């Protein structure tokens, strides 16, 4: 599958793509405002994620740091990033279908649209000003709006026991972005697409 990753933000982001134990394609790249990066994701990929990182500094060897979404200090991510990170999530060619969603379960840093570029399904978007409206206790200093599990580490926020309900914090994310997951047991906002669809992820889609 092809993913086109587009930065429509007015600021530079460092895109990342991983399935947790490996990079997808190159794993990461700088995107200046307006730039597009096309990657190829192997069919059958389960549990892939794409996200943006902000305020990064990398040396010539691809080693450094980012204020949101850092993946162990690497430009080319092999593992998932540090919250807060708005997440585009996908599993491809699962018994004939692709499944896509946007998630705020690991917080929010950059607004996002995640849409197919081929026919057969709809896209999803979370483009509200979650950072500006973020509750005081969830605000991240480096930028972004943390999820409550990251901040407080309780069974209820992290849904550790497999039983949990919505919370005042999850409802905040859900109010501003109804089409994104707001906690682990949220009513699913997953979209089912034809197997082997292609996609575009746009950062700051309403910019």
């Amino acid at each position: 599958a092809t993913f086109e990753i587009v930065n429509r933000c007015s600021y530079t982001v460092w895109a990342a793509a991983s399935k947790g134990d490996a990079a997808l394609d190159a794993g990461g790249r700088q995107l200046n405002s307006g730039e597009s990066w096309t990657i190829n994701v192997e069919p059958g990929t389960n549990g892939g994620k794409i996200w943006a990182r902000t305020d990064c500094y990398f040396d010539d060897s691809g080693s450094g740091i980012c204020k949101t979404g850092d993946c162990g200090g690497l430009l080319r991510c092999k593992r998932f990033g540090r919250p807060p990170t708005t997440l585009a999530e996908f599993s491809l060619n699962q018994y004939g279908k692709d499944y896509i969603d946007i998630s705020n379960i690991k917080g929010f840093n950059v607004p996002m649209d995640f849409s197919p570029t081929t026919r057969g399904c709809r896209g999803v978007r979370c483009a509200a000003d979650i950072v500006g409206q973020c509750p005081a206790k969830l605000k991240a200093p480096g930028g972004g709006c943390n999820d409550a599990c990251t901040v407080f580490q309780t069974s209820e926020y992290c849904c550790t026991t497999g039983k949990c309900g919505p919370t005042e914090y999850s409802r905040f994310f859900k109010r501003l972005c109804p089409d994104a997951f707001s906690y682990v047991l949220d009513k699913p906002t997953t979209v089912t697409c034809p197997g082997s669809s292609n996609y575009r992820v746009t950062f700051c889609p309403t910019a």
